[PDB]
């Protein structure tokens, strides 16, 4: 049941070509739950003339209210106070006897009048709660809402084919008023992943202006509606409905003599996503809870919280996020910030650096050598959990358990051919080691795009590293180059998957046309492509895992008090980074589950907490979701 | 120039296949000057370890030091310290006598001796190293950093095919070494633009592991040398050459009984770039002058300085940038920064801010409402760059010369529905207006990728804007969303080009594989495709031209540096305020040359100038380049 709305009618001489738009494909979750569907809608606009009175517009709204129903929910307290004065100019007048004479005294002026009149209205707003009144007011306010030749939208709702045939003419009879049919996306899960679904361009905009060349060069007409944001744009390919084109031939008096189908219509293709929308809704719930599980325990200038969760073996995505701009704690969805935004991550990256340190022969696996406060010409770097002494041994696993800054500093120096001796000068040129370290980290997806099927992914901020040894050291900790939540996810995943780095994907399968069937046959599986395998041995790989277990499950692990143990074991790593907002802190968690044949992995980022360490614990979100999925 | 080298030899059943590699395409400037060329190098490798102590390694390295000469730059201070095992009782017998005994009474361990020796060896003692000493050390370090079974690069010798001959004596007759002929890139303009040129993968490497799927997807094999970064990677398709493949048939005895050629091979195709190198090398000098020309003024971490120059069709004539430390003074090349790094800009955005104004009918084509340090709720907050005076009748065009935050701030609200009244509350939802502004800015390139032909272009950090209008007005004055120098340049150029935004390109022309040296038959021309027009009107454009045209020449900012000289140039400055480093400022300038029929456009960005007040003529770097081009 491919429907069609007229879109374009070109007259040449005798030839008239008519193009009709058709429904785009739907988007559904990994279990075929409709996430993005279509609706046939009648859009009713008002086009306020350059000289139209308030008394004119109220009369249009009145006749307009006879025809359609509205929803009163946009009406402001001011709409009501203004409408009341519009409706009852005598009772309004009688409350302002003194100021009326002051108006024509010379004394006060209209602005002072109006403000005094607005303040005297109370128990009489209800007089127009005569819901017939609110219906008119609801239409009226939109008529006043915009500009003097632009059609203001009044109502755009689900119309039927026969309804449009009844009312469109009588609507259009009213001055200002026009009607049209439109395809419009509807969203059964309401707000849940809107950021990620993206938008199709409005009938009014054709191809969006800054996308002109992008779309004209692929055959489109400037008048076509196209995906423009994220999924609607990424999969415009498959989702778009091939419009219906007809060529008519008339005689002089307009009679059609001939006609031909340049192209009949084709409903777009349905796209299934990797996402489990039940899990999505829970993750956003748990995220919101866990955000204010902090009962403002300080973090009221904490400003972003992100989660990604995926299947480590096949790149499949189930994953969103929030921007809690507290200084209230009222928040927007920063959905796309999971792969579009770039954050100082902290010590989460330590797994990758050992790997890099393995593959160049900087350290061997099992390497036990000892950690300390460190001394250079001026510089002292103290590891994060003893600053004075302590002169403890360790191994590679243990350093991750402790989130030991100094084991990574030691390896970085060995990578730079310049092992630590107390009171050494930091090496002057670190171009070569830095390059080696970065290429290591790139292999697990830290500093390179993961490859997700969505536009605008970033790879993170990557600044020159030649003569800044400090930064080089910070890199091996995760406090130079900024990374993405998705990158972190890709990284723990390739660890989970025994070193196979996989291109994450939110698209699962592409199907075929349907008005009815809640999926057509398969046309394309969207696969988690293997991008590469770490240049590391099985024993180096397994060692990061062991390190990752004991950071979560052994008690000196920096993830005991979130992950200690629960419905299934989580191996992972803490992230601890210090930054400027006035100095605040980012905090990070990555991990995966279960340990023996993993099937879930995740990444978490909290930005600009006020926090020194000895309290705050955001990995509870990780515990909570893992508690939910593994029920 | 010409030739091929042995890459692969495969046998099976008396059929041998030899694959020879070939020179990549050159890369040239816009006139014809060679930027990236090729050379036939002998790579001298060293591969020992299992047999080997270290006393003989040094023996091998010293034998070798007579045959070849080495650049000694790569020698580290540690290298020189350790290489004091040739100076005997001088280390030990002299400087370590207290620590000698401390070992003998067990009071000290061998690792502490070495740690204390290294600290005592000073730089004046390292000068006891002779020039030839340093030669063996250059060689030694490359050997000494050797994974045992694995070959380690010593040198790339400039050599004849007809010289390789003579000197390839060492089989393992210098007991560890090996030798081979390889194609190496040559750079006549030295370190200029190297960042942008990129690197092709090393012969050892093959396809670099990270890029495995990206290149195996293309029919490549793991052994192929491939473009890893920037231009080399971007134009990999045209720059690569087709290998020469031979096939021979032997008998059991080894004798070639037939043979055939499958491909004679051909050098890659030559790429001509839009860059003028005698434009490019000047800007760098001018960049180094004009930040030493501001060395003395407090810039103690102005850490970034970038410029992009182009013409409104043929993209980039010029691109370079530096990062600095502390004004310890060290610059490092960072040209790639111009399209990969995002920076908080400022007032330069306003020409676009004013265009989103006109499209949404907030402002009219010339509009007047006035400046005033105006205030809101909270109990306080005011605005634009002073705090009492009430400045008067300035036009839209007049607001740009002042860099007035106030006119923009006005516009945002007027575009958000509710014009200014004092002690108004924050509009608590600004989803819609923020969008309209954003789309507006995208029309001129601010906020999307420019479409440059180089990898890793970033579009800027773009945070949600819905309920935090602590950010929405900042956006109208360019202090919420970061852009790149390139995005600024596309933008200023869209204005010079009468509203036509253009896709910048560094690639000028591709030429087919010629096979001896001129640059061959034209194969493909890389055009500066019009991506879109602003749907601002023909006179709304002229008024931003007009606004820019009187702003570089009478604010009585930017009048200081662009005080008309050679320079019939319009432009606009970006005054704008950061903090984090601890507070500094960012300074930016965009602008375009000959106002009549524009041929040059530019943009500049300094980050973390500590310096707010009206002084730093730092846009004089801008003026500095105009003269060169237009004499």
């Amino acid at each position: 049941a491919q429907g069609s709305h007229y879109k374009q009618i070109i007259k040449n001489d005798e030839n008239i070509t008519v193009n009709e738009s058709v429904p785009r494909g739907r988007i559904l979750d990994r279990n075929g739950k409709v996430l993005v569907d279509n609706a046939s809608k009648m859009a009713i606009t008002y086009t306020r003339g350059r000289k139209t009175t308030q008394s004119e517009m109220l009369d249009t709204a009145e006749k307009l209210s006879k025809l359609i129903k509205m929803d009163t929910k946009k009406i402001t307290e001011r709409d009501k106070k203004d409408f009341w004065i519009q409706l009852h100019p005598k009772k309004a007048k009688a409350m302002m006897t003194k100021e009326q004479a002051m108006l024509a005294d010379g004394s006060i002026k209209q602005d002072q009048y109006d403000k005094q009149l607005l303040s005297k209205i109370r128990k009489s707003q209800l007089d127009e709660l005569s819901s017939k009144d609110l219906q008119v007011l609801a239409i009226f306010r939109e008529m006043n809402a915009g500009t003097v030749l632009d059609p203001q939208m009044i109502k755009n709702e689900d119309v039927s084919e026969k309804e449009y045939a009844a009312v469109s003419q009588q609507l259009s009879k009213l001055p200002g008023v026009n009607t049209s049919m439109d395809w419009d996306r509807k969203y059964p899960y309401g707000d849940t992943l809107r950021g990620i679904f993206g938008d199709v361009s409005t009938p009014a905009e054709g191809i969006p202006k800054e996308l002109t060349e992008h779309y004209l060069s692929k055959g489109y007409s400037r008048n076509d509606r196209v995906g423009k944001s994220y999924l609607e744009y990424q999969y415009e390919d498959v989702l778009r409905g091939k419009k219906k084109e007809m060529k008519y031939t008339t005689d002089k008096s307009g009679k059609v003599t001939s006609s031909e189908v340049l192209n009949p219509g084709a409903r777009g293709q349905d796209l299934k996503l990797t996402i489990d929308i039940d899990l999505q809704k829970e993750v956003e719930a748990l995220l919101d809870k866990q955000i204010k599980k902090l009962r403002s325990q300080g973090a009221k200038d904490m400003d972003n919280a992100m989660m990604v969760v995926q299947n480590p073996k096949n790149g499949d995505i189930l994953a969103l996020a929030g921007k809690q701009i507290n200084k209230s704690g009222k928040m927007t969805d920063y959905d796309i910030g999971t792969f579009t935004s770039q954050f100082a991550v902290g010590s989460s990256v330590k797994g990758g650096t050992l790997l890099a340190g393995y593959q160049n022969k900087a350290i061997k696996v099992g390497e036990t050598m000892v950690d300390e406060p460190l001394h250079f010409q001026g510089g002292l770097t103290k590891r994060s959990y003893f600053n004075k002494n302590g002169h403890v041994s360790i191994n590679d696993k243990q350093a991750l358990m402790h989130s030991s800054n100094v084991y990574m500093f030691k390896t970085a120096l060995k990578l730079a051919g310049d092992p630590y001796y107390s009171g050494m000068a930091l090496p002057s040129d670190i171009s070569s080691p830095a390059q080696k370290l970065r290429r290591g980290l790139n292999q697990v997806g830290l500093g390179v795009k993961t490859g997700i099927d969505l536009p605008n992914e970033t790879r993170g901020q990557i600044e020159p590293l030649t003569n800044n040894p400090g930064n080089y050291l910070d890199l091996s900790i995760g406090q130079y180059d900024t990374y993405t939540p998705l990158q972190l996810s890709q990284y723990v995943s390739t660890i989970a998957n025994d070193g196979y780095r996989i291109q994450p994907h939110i698209g699962l399968t592409i199907h075929e046309s349907t008005n009815k069937d809640e999926v057509g046959p398969l046309k394309k599986k969207i696969n988690g492509t293997v991008l590469n395998k770490v240049n590391n041995t099985e024993k180096e790989i397994k060692q990061i895992q062991e390190g990752f277990k004991m950071a979560f499950n052994d008690k000196d692990g920096t993830g005991y008090v979130s992950f200690k143990d629960t419905v299934v074991p989580t191996a992972g790593k803490t992230g601890t980074a210090e930054v400027f907002q006035e100095p605040r802190v980012n905090s990070t968690y990555i991990g995966y589950a279960p340990i023996d044949d993993p099937k879930l992995a995740f990444s978490i980022v909290y930005t600009n907490q006020p926090v020194p360490p000895p309290w705050l614990t955001g990995g509870d979100l990780g515990r909570d979701v893992i508690n939910y999925y593994f029920k």
